[PDB]
DNA sequence: CACCCGGTCACGTGGCCTACA
DNA sequence: GTGTAGGCCACGTGACCGGGT
């Protein structure tokens, strides 16, 4: 029953990126952004990064460390 | 022909590509003295997110949550 | 020095949506 | 209606560590 162990495949990587998916979703929702509108608001944080960054600079700057 | 109407996108895709690694460190730095050690080149992303999720959590707590 | 290793990074593909002319 | 160039996002490869036994 040919079942190679060559398993430095599918399970390995998306475990990574997938990780980076749940830290971004923070900012996005929690960073009032410029993410347009059309039918039921489903477009992404590459329409956020635009805004995102902003609050954070002007939040470190004036107060943290 | 269906020439190049996507082959351009090849270049134009790295466009936001280095939207996604340059807006990365650049923003991804004013928060906590990291250092993941670099060289003539050198890795970086991930954590900056994860740690800027708890300061995000303290000065997002801003108003005073 | 020896390689089997996870780790993570990018960069190059498609596909899925959306407006405009 | 009637296709353009454009938006993003999801997966792949393949560099390149660091590191064990």
């Amino acid at each position: 029953m040919d079942e190679k162990r060559r398993a430095q495949h599918n399970e390995v990587e998306r475990r990574r990126r997938d990780k980076i998916n749940n830290w971004i979703v923070q900012l996005s929702k929690i960073i009032p952004d410029s993410s347009m509108e059309s039918t039921k608001s489903g477009q992404s944080k590459g329409g956020i990064l635009s805004k995102a960054s902003d609050y954070i600079q002007e939040l470190r700057q004036s107060n943290h460390r």
